[PDB]
C-alpha cells in the first residue's frame, strides 16, 4: 500500500518513450516528463501478483544513499504496475566496456570500488542484501558516480521467472557457498555473499568478462565451489595493491571474508577523494 497508488494514471505525467535494457526481472523502460522532458527507468509489470513485487519497491523505496538509484513512484493503474525509478545517463558500466572495447584502467576501478563499498556498508546497516552485484547492475551518472540497481529477487518472483521460462543468466559473479542454491538460508554472515561478488566484478572491469566465462553454466557452479580464488591474468599489470584487495576479498570463507566497513580502510580505495577518473570514461563513452 504505502509507495503504490491507485488514483493517478500514470499516463497523465509519464510517456514510455525507449527501452534502457534488461535486467533480472525483464525490460528495463526509459520515460519521458510529459511537461519537463525531464527522464526515468522504468518498470511496466502485467493481486496476488502485485503483493510480491511490492517487497522489490520496498528496497527501494527503503534506501536514502546517493550510490542506490531512488524509487520516483510507483502506479498500479489497468492491470500494470509502474515503477518509476532514477535514471542514470552513463548507463552501465559492461556497456560501457562493451562500447570502448576495453576494460576500466585501475583509478576507474578505484573510484567505482569505492563507491560500491560505500553502498554495501550503506546495505549491511539496513540489513539488505544486494545478491546480484555484477559490472551490469552498476549504472554511472554523467558526473561520474555510480548507483547500485536491480536487486536480486524474492523467492516468489524466481518462481514466477522459472514459471514463465525467463533468465537472470549464468551466476559468474556467486559467492562459493551459495552458488548450489535457489534461495539462501538467513545467517549472520548471509551479507557477506555481496562482498565476494565485489571481488569478481572488480576482475569483469579489469578483463571484460568475470572468471570461468565459457565454461558450460553447470560446470561454472563446481569451478566456484572447488577452484582457487580468481586472481587477475596478468598481475604485472595491477598494483600490488589492487591484487592484495582482491586477495583480501575473494575469501571462500564467509566468516574470515572482510566486511564493506572493513575493506574502506584498505589502500586500494581509503585515498580514493575524486570521481574524475569515472567522469571522464564516460564522457568518452558518451563521445561514441
Ligand atoms: C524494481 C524491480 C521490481 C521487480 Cl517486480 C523486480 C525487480 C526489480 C529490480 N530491477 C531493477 O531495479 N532494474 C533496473 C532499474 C533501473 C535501471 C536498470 C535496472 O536494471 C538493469 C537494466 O540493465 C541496464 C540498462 N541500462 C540502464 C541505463 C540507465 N538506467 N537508469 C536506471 C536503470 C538503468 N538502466
Ligand atoms: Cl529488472
Amino acid at each position: 500500500y504505502e509507495h503504490v497508488r491507485r488514483d493517478l494514471d500514470p499516463n497523465e505525467v509519464w510517456e514510455i518513450v525507449g527501452e534502457l535494457g534488461d535486467g533480472a526481472f525483464g525490460k528495463v523502460y526509459k520515460a519521458k516528463n510529459k511537461e519537463t522532458g525531464a527522464l526515468a527507468a522504468a518498470k511496466v509489470i502485467e493481486e496476488e501478483e502485485l503483493e510480491d513485487y511490492i517487497v522489490e519497491i520496498e528496497i527501494l523505496a527503503t534506501c536514502d544513499h546517493p550510490y542506490i538509484v531512488k524509487l520516483l513512484g510507483a502506479y498500479y493503474h489497468d492491470g500494470k504496475l509502474w515503477i518509476m525509478i532514477e535514471f542514470c545517463p552513463g548507463g552501465a558500466v559492461d556497456a560501457i566496456m562493451l562500447e570502448l572495447d576495453r576494460g576500466l584502467t585501475e583509478p576507474q576501478i578505484q573510484v567505482v570500488c569505492r563507491q560500491m563499498l560505500e553502498a554495501l556498508n550503506f546495505l549491511h546497516s539496513k540489513r539488505i542484501i544486494h545478491r546480484d552485484l555484477k559490472a551490469g547492475n552498476v549504472l554511472m551518472t554523467l558526473e561520474g558516480d555510480i548507483r547500485l540497481a536491480d536487486f536480486g529477487v524474492s523467492a516468489k518472483n524466481l518462481k514466477t521467472l522459472q514459471k514463465r521460462d525467463s533468465f537472470i543468466g549464468t551466476p559468474y559473479w556467486m559467492a562459493p557457498e551459495v552458488v548450489m542454491c535457489e534461495t539462501m538460508k538467513d545467517t549472520p554472515y548471509d551479507y557477506k555473499a555481496d562482498i565476494w561478488s565485489l571481488g569478481i566484478t572488480l576482475i569483469e572491469m579489469a578483463q571484460i568478462e568475470p572468471p570461468h566465462h565459457e565454461l558450460n553454466p553447470m560446470r561454472v557452479l563446481l569451478k566456484i565451489a572447488k577452484s582457487d580464488p580468481p586472481t587477475l591474468l596478468t598481475p604485472s599489470k595491477w598494483s600490488v595493491e589492487f591484487r592484495d584487495f582482491l586477495a583480501i576479498a575473494l575469501d571462500k570463507n564467509p566468516e574470515t571474508r572482510p566486511s564493506a566497513a572493513q575493506l574502506l580502510e584498505h589502500p586500494f580505495v581509503s585515498s580514493i577523494t575524486s570521481n574524475k577518473a569515472l567522469r571522464e570514461l564516460v564522457a568518452e563513452a558518451k563521445a561514441e
